[PDB]
């Protein structure tokens, strides 16, 4: 079934828009039905073929082409779905919320404008991948690390703008942003911060500039198209020691989280360290069928067998030390002493791992910013599937961690899926990302996944828990959970949306923001 | 003379608005006529008595009262100048850019809503001083440090919103902000981040929440009235050692800045440490009259006498080590060895200071977040005066540092003032704050200061340098320096301003933003 036109847009208006796009970028870089396949969500959820369908895609190579595309979209009322690389797998890929939207694919805008060793930053266009930035740094011999969101195939820009997370001390990607160029929804270009000062030498050095600090309004947003972004990069440290602490019991996560809090708030845990559930870690190197012939989630005997076979716990705390040996030794004494009295606790450095293909050796690369595709391995757990991320935020407190674990694991397993949970340790919070692996080709599994996801969102909200990020299908539902004072914040967002994008031609539905024409 | 009415506002409209303000807050809390003098800039620059004059002030006690004040302001077109404590001395005090504006003074909203030791944060109303938060923590024996912008009598909220800076690892005040409540210019109230989730326990734990990240648009801004704000606080560390490294030659700042860069980018220098010029440091414990009889700036022979008398350099690098003794020792080796080969360098810990009253013993308190009022001491240098901050931003590069020093020192001294320079070390930048001390009672000194300030701004902009913060008198001038792409950024600011504040009743002129009715 082909994509429907967006509501209120005639075939004539769409067809005039697409010819104009082709004049701007060249005929090779407008993709219509029967080249639109790569822009579909790779991990389908809806059984309604009219939903989340991109009409077409346009692939510009310059900010100027982005501006002309945006001006043409305003002229014809043709909505755009901007993506940097479009690898938002488990959140919709490159697909739009609203069917009929045209993807604005910035993959070919892939210039690394600068990597500065002395100040530790990069200035990049959206199409720059983690692989590409990492390779540029290695080729030029620069003593910098990047921060990778597990997968290296995505965008330094796009991932940051979606509030993405990685696992070095620079793991809060958007927090490490400094300076950006934005094509506003009227086609005008602005630079934030010190970029607004002609002849500046500080765009990537001082976030604020002068006046209102607006960079964050273009993150998880449809207020503009970001065409250049700065990011701070960590200097190569004087030492690096990855570690893995494992826990025997699902209920250990309560005491473990209580012990993590003071270590993280004091900066003793230097990186975006993680606590990962057994199945998420096992699925990197094994499949369910190697331990169990059953059709549903694993029983306790299978969990215990996997733990003994792979030297994993029910909970696996993976982190790294950074800096000179006397600093790393001091921090390690504090971390080790915080967990050493928990019955069933085990400690590993990489040299202690018996298996040649092992989760710690993979995470040792991730926590020094090596781009990889290893994380897709968990999709093989049940014979090959897609995934969706249920990502509530939790305080770093055991009560909240064990509550969310119980609420999510119970429901996922009830719906036939194994629980695969990541607790990513932020400055003062935990990002609880549950990856639900399902057969995206089976309409019955898709139906179950959709019902489960709605339950997870509703039960979490009923407990005062909100998600930090979501799939295109649930962006309205999540926005409706942030309802304080009769949806006051989204009323403000819509006010700003109508001022910057009166014609509503930028990603209608992103973060539940639609604009007056479609509200 | 008395304040003029704001342009376009009738005596009747002003009179009606002020009566309605008294109905909201109570008759005791609207200030007119003789009661307005505390809201005047204490450090007058203009020789025109019609400029920067508040008409009146209103002092609410609740968010509800702020909302009703804003609604009434819209009804009568009476503009407001919101302040938290109004102690913005060196940038206008509590005075508005536009004469006739009514100050919205939130001093009486001074609840500490929560100080959380486990998570290291406070949730505060605008009227909470650094003194009050420090005294609360000390009374309750909480193991938390605050971060003070030298002076303790200003607002944890107000200072952060103006992008203020301090001297501990938590020195970037706005960066430590997490969650805020805002009264929008229509009088509606919003909470940012996880505050938008009813029943949340994460407002002060996770900055972003979901969707566009807007907190920053209410900093250096007239887009809203902040009524509550969270801030992260540093857990008390396991050790603390403050230090002073002095340099004999004004030209040492070039190589000293080159050495600071890699130490700061790698986080070896843990705090917002500072490099302060001779006279700025001398002026904390001495006056010019104790070394010199002339009424203009000091000659070289006098600087050499001051240096030997006080154990200060032409440049004084003041920082602190934080953490366990093995961490502090490892970082100290790296910092010390960076400077040890510079001819004339001297290294001091507090026990090496021979003066009982001494610059290092003062800053030892500041760099562990002890609130004080001793920074006003530099106002005595030339007999007593006010000050204005010329605050350009510089890369952490010797070339830029020595250029700004030469450009500013030369002009300030040419206009009869001594150079007092602060280079506050941020993550990747230097905030170059030059405090110009002048007789604010002398119209001739005020004329020279105003002429000097305009020259400093223009010359810095000619060299691609912009200010991070400025006085009410120069907010338009500084906005016009950020002119990239025909003032694209300010055109966007005005677009958002007209959307959130169509009647332009919030702080017209703040950061050079006026709104359609007054631009
Ligand atoms: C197995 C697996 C593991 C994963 N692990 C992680 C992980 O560890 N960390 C993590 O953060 N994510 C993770 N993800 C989610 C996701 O795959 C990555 O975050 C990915 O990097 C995002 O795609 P991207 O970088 O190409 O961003 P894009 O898809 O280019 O951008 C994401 C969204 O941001 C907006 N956007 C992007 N660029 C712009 C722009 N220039 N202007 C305006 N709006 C823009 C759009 O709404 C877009 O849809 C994982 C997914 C899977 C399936
Ligand atoms: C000798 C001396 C030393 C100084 N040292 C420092 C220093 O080390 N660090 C430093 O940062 N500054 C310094 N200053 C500048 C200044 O005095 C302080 O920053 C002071 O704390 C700011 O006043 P405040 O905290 O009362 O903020 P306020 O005056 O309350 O706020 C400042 C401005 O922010 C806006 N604002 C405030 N609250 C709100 C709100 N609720 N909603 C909307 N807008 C709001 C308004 O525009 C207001 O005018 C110094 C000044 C002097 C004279």
């Amino acid at each position: 079934m082909a994509a429907p036109l967006p509501e209120g847009v005639s075939a004539e208006a769409m067809s005039s828009a697409l010819d104009r796009f082709a004049r701007i970028v060249g005929a090779d870089w407008v993709f219509t039905e029967d080249k639109i396949t790569p822009y579909e969500d790779p991990y389908t959820i809806s059984n309604d073929e009219t939903e989340h369908r991109p009409y077409a895609a346009v692939a510009p190579a310059s900010t100027e082409e982005v501006q002309e595309i945006v001006r043409v979209a305003n002229e014809f009322g043709v909505p755009l779905w901007p993506v940097s690389r479009g690898k938002n797998f488990a959140y919709g890929g490159a697909a739009p919320v609203m069917s009929g939207t045209v993807v604005l694919d910035m993959n070919r805008m892939n210039r690394i404008l600068e990597v500065n060793e002395e100040f530790g930053y990069a200035l990049v266009e959206p199409g720059v991948s983690y692989f590409e930035l990492y390779d540029y740094i290695q080729e030029k011999g620069l003593k910098l690390w990047i921060d990778v969101p597990d997968l290296g195939w995505g965008s330094v820009v796009g991932n940051a703008l979606d509030h993405g997370i990685g696992y070095t001390p620079y793991g809060d990607h958007f927090a490490m942003q400094c300076g950006m160029e934005v094509v506003l929804p009227n086609g005008e270009v602005v630079r934030t911060g010190m970029g607004a000062m002609p002849g500046n030498n500080t765009w990537q050095l001082f976030k604020y500039g002068y006046g209102p600090y607006v960079d964050g309004i273009f993150s998880q947003s449809n207020f503009g198209v970001v065409t250049k972004m700065g990011i701070w990069l960590m200097p190569e440290p004087a030492g690096y020691r990855p570690y893995l602490i494992t826990f025997e019991n699902e209920d250990d996560i309560e005491t473990v989280t209580e012990r993590l809090r003071p270590l993280k708030v004091a900066g003793v845990i230097q990186n975006g360290a993680t606590v990962r559930s057994l199945v998420l870690d096992a699925a990197i190197t094994r499949t369910k069928s190697q331990y169990y012939d059953g059709d549903g989630p694993i029983p306790p005997s299978v969990a215990k067998t996997m733990m003994a076979d792979l030297d994993l716990g029910m909970w696996n705390f993976c982190g790294a030390l950074y800096g000179p040996p006397p600093v790393m030794d001091t921090l390690w004494t504090a971390i080790r002493d915080s967990f050493a009295d928990i019955p069933g606790v085990k400690f590993y450095f990489p040299e202690d791992r018996r298996h040649k293909v092992d989760l710690l050796l993979h995470r040792a690369e991730t926590m020094k910013g090596v781009p990889k595709l290893t994380e897709f391995n968990f999709l093989n757990w049940d014979g090959g599937g897609g995934h969706v991320g249920f990502s509530p935020v939790s305080p770093i407190t055991g009560k909240d961690a064990i509550k969310q674990y119980n609420m999510v694991s119970s429901r996922v397993r009830e719906y036939g899926f194994d629980y695969m949970g990541l607790l990513a340790i932020g400055w003062r919070d935990l990002h609880h990302v549950t990856v639900i692996v399902y057969d995206k080709t089976d309409p019955d599994e898709r139906k179950k996944l959709d019902e489960l996801f709605n339950i997870l969102v509703d039960e979490a909200a009923a407990e005062g828990y909100g998600e930090y990020r979501t799939h295109i299908r649930y962006m309205d539902r999540i926005a409706k959970t942030y309802s304080w004072n009769d949806n006051a914040l989204w009323k403000m967002h819509e006010t700003i949306k109508d001022a910057l994008d009166p014609n509503g031609i930028l990603a209608p539905g992103k973060s539940g923001i639609w604009g007056k024409n479609r509200r």
